[PDB]
């Protein structure tokens, strides 16, 4: 069935996309409307090279809920 869930590829698109404003805060939802992800390095993370962040492991990842997509 359909999943109904953001997907890890989607995540991952999205990382390029914010990488250069990539930090410890919780970044933007992906989307402006509808069902997104917002992402952050891990605290604990933090020192590592931005080229050695491990996606399961030193990205965190929620569910974020924006208003209705309009016509």
């Amino acid at each position: 069935y359909v999943e109904f869930e953001p997907s890890d590829k989607h995540i991952k698109e999205y990382l390029n996309k914010i990488q250069n404003s990539l930090s410890t805060e919780w970044s933007p939802c992906s989307v402006t409307c509808g069902n997104g992800i917002q992402v952050r390095i891990k605290p604990g993370s933090a020192n590592k090279p931005k080229d050695e962040l491990d996606y399961a492991n030193d990205i965190e990842k929620k569910i974020c809920k924006m208003e209705k997509c309009p016509h």
